């Protein structure tokens, strides 16, 4: 029996349109195994830090590849950046606005 | 319940036969995970830039490995090339012809 | 035939709130490919060593990944962090408390 | 609804007993993701060089890894190797036997 | 249509209590994609040399990577240590036991 095998995906907003410091709302992972979140918006400066999130609500420093120089890091001062990460076994991932200067929107596609 | 599994694939045409600049034609990526680009044609000079592109239509340079020596980039000056990206979290992927001198084809093959 | 994949999971406590030394429950791997392991509590200090252990209970250092800074290591004298194991061709996996002051918790995520 | 997966195999002969300069047989990719070649025979010397083909016959220096010893590379002057590709976004693969003296078998098992 | 995917795995013994030269048995490959060699026992001294087999029985060193410090190698003079390797593309895979003192056993999981 051959099975053509396809990924589900789904798509999560973290921070539809920042403009103070917050950390956003939080995605539970599920079944899901791989993250793509994009940074966005018209800021003029920004920090996003990202983590991970345990059933406790403990926060860990989470990273990830950024998809334009294959760069390493747990967050980032850049704006129009896709950061991919490993999420298969985490319980939730949270990306946290610091500090932003204008509006950042943070948004991800994750898949299984 | 034991199951073969092999991939979907599909082709992609982002440009058939430029011979002037174009973003060229977007591929939604829809339930792929991965890209291989071949860059063909006659030409004498040719710039490609590789891009993902968001939902509200924001480039982003979008590095890939190129199959011949393994080396990563985010653009290529040079033709009869291929080059691996994993697309699984984008929306949507474009390849920008920049300038040609002559004809360059940009053709890819998705595969989930 | 099109089949959307996703993996199986389950939750694992290799330690429920250790305060002195213990090797802890061992993990049967049986299907699972992945496993990523939190420590966590309110612990002082605490060091922590990673084990595979096969059908005679052997036990054999077990290098992963710290998902904050993708470093290497068998073992660690940190709390608050997340690990990655590659296990698909391991019997069983163990994570020792060695020493602890406080409590420490170590609990994992398991993936097909 | 859980299954067990498993990939698609095949082999393919690209030279069965080569003893003079050929192309020799090309592979349509298909629904594969993976090729490893065995380079074999009692030549005493050889040059094989590993091509990715489009639809149009376009050939492309194609870099696999040896993995006897993990070297990356697009072509051997040796014998008694294996050599493993990512072909999934290929249309087609080719091994050219460039130069031999005596007799060399190239053959491929491919995996999806 | 949704499934939950787990991967096929078997066991396969190489050497059981090896106390002499051997190359032992040979395991054939078939649909799996993945091993992972124990090699244990309370032998003082050892010898063991990874092999690929092809299907007229030539023998191909075979690098794989140590699971205790992530070192490749194609050969070990230690016991109480795991191996992983990337079988998909071979026929037939073999341990051999060049030399050792007291007992030495060479146990897989393999995975699909």
């Amino acid at each position: 029996n051959v099975v053509i095998t396809i990924p589900d995906k789904t798509s999560f907003t973290f921070h539809e349109a920042a403009t103070s410091p917050s950390e956003g709302e939080e995605f539970v992972v599920g079944h899901f195994r791989e993250l793509t979140v994009k940074i966005s918006g018209s800021s003029t400066s920004r920090e996003i830090k990202f983590y991970a999130v345990d059933e406790n609500g403990e926060k860990t420093a989470l990273s990830g590849t950024n998809k334009t120089d294959f760069q390493l890091g747990s967050s980032t001062l850049n704006t129009n950046e896709y950061w991919d990460f490993d999420i298969a076994g985490l319980f939730k991932v949270m990306f946290e606005v610091v500090s932003v200067t204008g509006d950042v929107t943070v948004k991800g596609i994750v898949v299984s």
